């Protein structure tokens, strides 16, 4: 059974039993609260079929976050189209004081990603390889604000999995992105440590669609899932910050349309 | 509807069946999956596992203590340092004596909760955490062990507990039954019904020597689950004590001994 009959299944899941509620902007959603979902990554890659997913955001995203930058500039201009304290700041400088995007960071705050992959190197068997990300608005909002989202990384034999759980996700257009990404994430990482890639999970607690999305998901619920496409890492990289855009190729993405969202 | 315990005997099942051999921080081997969910409900009945004896007195009474901030380990039979209740009352504030004032100390996580829910019912960031307290000198940062997120949907309100590992032999049915109480006193103090607990974690484990009495443990058919009365109009968190709940109709199998 195809892994994005998951996806799927909780799309229709929210269409039928949500509950019509407001958001911090004025635009309704249709929510549902907890849920999951498990992605094989086992010679397979869970880029979603039943609309395109922009890849290349995803790729790009990714490498930007991994850098520790804070600045839109470097992420603009490698076309995927001062940003503060975002979770890529988090993921390598862990609560260190901010600055400018262009101060000196190197070597403080807490190293989140080198540490997950420290410790997948000298304990695979640690129950506490987890990192964590903030929502940066709530900062300032309040003392010691719940994180976003946190992974947790697991080493099973020689299959490293991570469990994503997100307070929230839009699952039209966030979820089929965030999938991708995580599941980019698990693969550099296993790749780093010398483990395969084993099983990407996805929990929410809110899990909501923007009213404005019921028509096109209602329609993307007909389309039937191709085969997942295949990732390849090209070359053999040490250091998650050596990987680069052209390390990747995705092999055999057959999807059907793109589907635009507001 | 299908009973809600078989969620839990269909996991066993599972982790019996496909589980990995594993080592703990202890030498005792377990059997282990990664990432699991289940949904109980909370509307007109209580999920206290029947297949099992489960020690509602020892849920109940360590769920006040731990409400009531304390980290004394004399306050519950019948000095731990900065266990979970203290965390929950007290989180950030520099930990000391048990007899020590801790008045106005730190972020009060569960009370803010309650205060969120009253304030924005809509709010997504409705969440407390919990560290294991051994892990608080190892390294800066730590992360935690558990966290939950609170839901108000319509007027009920639901519960998330994301556990990083689970014991799902003695610890989950256990669990279950806390993190529903909590629930349940919640949603009577802000005045709402109430709704789901949702269980999820990340590794869920069966020690080895779990294994005989669980395969037992299957062969069990759930009895419905009992309700929770709860006796009194309570106004604060901090007023509930033990009388003033009443389990009804708890109609379980025997007791299981695992240790
Ligand atoms: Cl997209
Ligand atoms: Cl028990
Ligand atoms: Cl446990």
């Amino acid at each position: 059974p195809h892994g994005e009959l998951q996806y799927l299944g909780q799309i229709q899941h929210i269409l039928r039993c949500g509950v019509r509620k407001d958001d911090r902007t004025g635009t309704g959603t249709l929510s549902v609260f907890g849920m999951q979902a498990r992605y094989s990554l086992r010679d397979e890659f869970p880029l979603l079929t039943t609309k395109r997913v922009f890849w290349k955001g995803v790729l790009e995203e990714l490498l930007w976050f991994i850098k520790g930058s804070t600045n839109a500039k470097e992420l603009s201009s490698k076309g995927v189209k001062d940003l503060g304290p975002v979770y890529g700041f988090q993921w390598r400088h862990f609560g260190a004081e901010y600055r400018d995007m262009e101060s000196d960071y190197s070597g403080q705050g807490v190293d989140q990603l080198q540490r997950v992959i420290d410790t997948i190197k000298t304990n695979p068997d640690d129950r506490r390889i987890i990192m964590c990300a903030w929502n940066p608005r709530d900062l300032p909002l309040m003392a010691l604000p719940p994180c976003h989202a946190l992974c947790q990384f697991c080493v099973v034999n020689s299959e490293l999995s991570c469990q994503l759980y997100q307070r929230s996700g839009d699952m039209g257009l966030g979820v089929p992105f965030n999938i991708a990404s995580y599941a980019l994430l698990t693969y550099m990482i296993a790749h780093i440590t010398g483990l395969k890639p084993g099983d990407f999970i996805h929990t929410l607690g809110d899990a909501h669609i923007y009213l404005n999305h019921i028509e096109p998901l209602k329609i993307q619920l007909q389309r039937e899932p191709r085969p997942f496409p295949k990732l390849r890492i090209l070359r053999k990289v040490e250091k998650i910050d050596d990987f680069k855009a052209e390390d990747f190729q995705i092999e055999g993405y057959n999807p059907h349309p793109t589907i635009k969202m507001e």
